[PDB]
């Protein structure tokens, strides 16, 4: 029955209310009780704050006619304002004191979740205020999570009018008993239940979710915590460089600040950052989230040695060169990883900070051929498969679906040990044709991965693990040098390949590196761990990279 | 004979050197003569600094070397080093102190334009000091002037090695006589002689320039002011965002620092913005450019009223939520001048600043429909001309060269007056069918635009103008407002159709309104005194938007 869900904004999204801030202002400078909300209300449907909540005035043009009412609400209950009463100084207090209530959010986030369609209704203004950037954030926000935001001041009508009801019903496409309304205002929700709308007067959050519940029959209140924000592909800007005549490197990009370069590992994609991108942008970040060479959107020429790390370096600082940035902070994953570390050795100036996701920073040995060296671990056997072009391209191309399933499992989950996989003859030889979906991901994830690997398949992504000895004798010149920028590693408990110990010494040569670690948390630490990566990031950034 | 030319950096291309700042503290602090640059090449060939400029060691590695060589020469020549004498300080010092060469890097610009290859060979270190960004900064100014930027540091070899040369001449895929090369330290030049190279010892800048002039037979000094760097269309991030499902915005991207979004007129293109975008990056700014909607590589819905202001607003604004940004400055030619006003009166929380050339904001008339006050102006006739939804399109597509030649005119080379274009039956009746070039452009710009206009023609460009009603009534509801965010509004002394005297109320609506004007520059403002409209934005960005 119920099939739309319409928040409010002050008091029931965003905390606490202003009018909230009226009173405390009031007591705080001892005047009556109520008078700095007669001024406000001054005229009622005429007066000043109608015509800014109507979008006629701006909020600056309306800070001066308060005043006056503040004034004349003053001498007709026969009292003075303080000496420097700020009118402009009280909202902006106000303004900035607001936050989104979280739990509030959540709520309608799941009902969205369920199906439903949500909006914002509120009464608000045309902002010009030299600080009105923070309103306009928070809005940002905010926005992002529901169907429609609709504001007074954009359509020229306001609550309690009854006009605006039936501009909520017909944005709605719902008739008014499909509708649940919550408010802080009384007097909002009475024209909503004239019309038949279920309504919530919001006092405390936790009781009118309870409403909310009772009334939707979907549980709202002390639900698990929810995943961070993902990204919709065809809601991004997709951004494009030439960095040199046959290569093209494709990339997603959201917020603004310091720039965040994410570098995926193998063989993964933009999208593996998902969890991510969201929140650095949130935090006040500039994400570039890259298709690495060889995959997704970005070209994938055939040549081996266009994969060495020397040239994928290169490359990157090409791309930094025509998109006009002189630095960005580099964040990898696995493959990605590697690269980042390799960035901060040959291009210090070019990085503002390195972290990487799993894969530790072990120098080279310059005293050991690096087939040699592998050959000395059983777990990087597996490796030796992937080396003779087209062997492991035509498995792992043979079936999209089962490859990205098969691989993008949780610790608890695995199908595939990357154990005597030579010996075996394969990566999935003894892993089912149609595997179960991982907790991880969803069926339309795994289907957004095939389809990016249909554009080029597996020999570009492959060709990262064909130049051992191109890179090795790369690295070998590095040997020198010790990482003397901020960085930080990330260690991921249960990735079984790219394992914790293997990140022991690298204080030797990064001697205030900096760490984090993850529990419970398999090879793919972005979408195995999105929250916990997050704040680890989110931190590292605020304090070495900000 | 020469084809090719090879600038140092330190003393070149960069000014003050960094062992003038070794004489200089050696003075400062009363030194012995010399002690520090002794330090500095203590072991030759095996010391510390040679080590640093191969790529061996990072600069913060090298620091406490030159300390301990900076102990052993003054013990030798029996004195102290002061209290506090802090290496890192001085090399800090000396390193912010370098500024680009502007006439060196001129020459090198003309050069390069009358065909030669032009590289920048240097002797430096990978940097990874706290401070590295400001030469990264200066690096990337530099280098995309250049067709290589050769650094020992990323080649491990030196000047004034052998083996650099040969690096240098086979990358060049030139012949040591078919090279000059200029260096501020004779050693240096001394190998490039032996193998035949024509050489510049590089003391005061006009008299190697002299040398220069000489030798390649091309004027280089006291040569006219040159055009702002331009922007080559495949060099640029390309950037790409679904505002709806029919409709995509396309733009370029460069810089970064607080974003400022360009927005350019009828019938024009993000290209329009060329002189700009290399110089507000520059200058600090994240450099947006738009393809506005019915242009180049955005998308060109048929509909009238897809183009209606209030509709291309909500589109911007959408276009700012899917990219993640708060706020931008809004800097608009034309028709893109009157959005960005409309931005600024219903949107003033997404605009950090609004600027516009050209276009003044006037009120809109409630008490005269907007055709009426269009047939009170002989100059805006043409508009009439534009409504009938075929008629212009078929003149303006006809042939894309004469169009774009025809309208692309700077103020003393006009072919068309915007006269009665109607009673005369089209915009070109009387304008020649091969107009010739206007000085403003190359025949390569003229044809990128009709390659632009190739794509969707003119059908969305002139709905611009379709909407004269539908605006009139959406921009009478801000009736009551002001613009009371940073605005700028710079006239163009020759623009026959915006003309300046039209703009001469604004600060009613606007009263602290900021004004450029500029002389000698008709309607075409950006590429008709790029240097002029650069100066005035950069200065009020830096300014006002800051
Ligand atoms: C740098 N590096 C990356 C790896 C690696 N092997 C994999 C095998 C399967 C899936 C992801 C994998 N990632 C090893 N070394
Ligand atoms: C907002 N606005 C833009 C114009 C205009 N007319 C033109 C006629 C020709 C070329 C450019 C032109 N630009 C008038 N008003
Ligand atoms: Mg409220
Ligand atoms: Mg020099």
């Amino acid at each position: 029955t119920l099939r739309a869900a319409v928040f409010d904004l002050d008091g029931v999204l965003a905390l606490p209310a202003v009018f909230g801030v009226l009173g405390r202002t009031e007591e705080a400078l001892a005047l009556p009780r109520g008078l700095l909300n007669d001024a406000f209300q001054k005229g009622g449907p005429e007066g000043a704050t109608t015509r800014l909540m109507k979008g006629e005035i701006t909020l600056s043009q309306w800070i001066p006619l308060m005043e006056e009412n503040c004034r004349k609400c003053s001498e007709t209950a026969k009292v003075c304002l303080p000496k420097n009463f700020s009118i402009k100084e009280i909202f902006d207090k106000a303004i900035s004191a607001r936050k989104i209530n979280r739990p509030m959010l959540q709520a309608a986030l799941m009902l969205r979740k369920k199906g439903f369609t949500t909006a914002i209704l509120t009464n608000t203004w045309l902002d010009d205020r030299a600080e009105r950037d923070g309103l306009a954030q928070l809005m940002c926000e905010l926005k992002m999570h529901f169907d429609f935001l609709i504001e007074s001041c954009q359509v020229g009508m306001v609550k309690p009018e009854p006009q605006i009801y039936k501009f909520l019903l017909d944005t709605l496409k719902a008739s008014p008993s499909e509708v649940v309304f919550l408010d802080d205002i009384g007097a909002n929700l009475k024209p909503a239940r004239d019309l038949g709308m279920v309504t919530i007067l919001v006092q405390d959050t936790d009781t009118a979710l309870k409403e909310l519940e009772k009334v939707t029959g979907i549980q709202l209140l002390n639900t698990p915590a929810p995943l961070p924000t993902s990204c919709n592909p065809s809601d991004m800007s997709h951004g494009y460089v030439t960095v040199k005549p046959r290569v093209r490197l494709h990339f997603v990009e959201l917020g603004s600040g310091p720039a965040v370069c994410l570098c995926h590992g193998f063989p993964e994609s933009w999208y593996s950052w998902r969890y991510q991108i969201p929140a650095l942008a949130q935090a006040g970040y500039r994400v570039l989230a890259m298709d690495m060479k060889g995959y997704g959107e970005s070209s994938a020429p055939p040549e081996i040695e266009e994969y060495c790390m020397e040239v994928l370096c290169k490359e990157m600082v090409t791309f930094l060169d025509k998109l006009g940035l002189s630095q960005a902070v580099f964040i990898g994953h696995d493959w990605g990883g590697m690269l980042v570390w390799y960035m901060a050795l040959f291009y210090p100036e070019r990085v503002r900070a390195v972290a990487s996701l799993n894969t530790p920073f072990i120098p080279a040995n310059p005293n050991m051929s690096p087939l040699e060296s592998i050959k000395a671990n059983p777990v990087f056997d597996y490796q030796l498969y992937f080396q003779e072009p087209g062997v492991a391209e035509a498995e792992l191309e043979q079936n999209l679906s089962r490859t990205f399933k098969s691989l993008f499992r949780a610790s608890d989950e695995s199908v595939l040990s990357m154990h005597k996989v030579c010996e075996a003859g394969g990566l999935f030889v003894n892993s089912p044709e149609e595997p179960s979906l991982s907790r991880m991901v969803t069926e339309e994830e795994i289907q957004f991965y095939v389809q990016q690997f249909k554009k080029s398949g597996f020999r570009g992504p492959l060709n990262w693990y064909r130049n051992m000895e191109r890179n090795w004798k790369w690295a070998c010149k590095s040997l020198g040098r010790k990482i003397l920028i901020p960085a930080l590693m990330v260690t991921a408990e249960k990735d079984f390949v790219l394992v914790p110990q293997m990140s022991q010494h690298m204080e030797d040569w990064i001697p205030h590196l900096k760490r984090g670690h993850i529990e419970d948390c398999g090879h793919w630490t972005q979408m195995d761990k999105p929250t916990e990566v997050n704040q680890i990031l989110i931190k590292w950034l605020d304090s070495d990279a900000r």
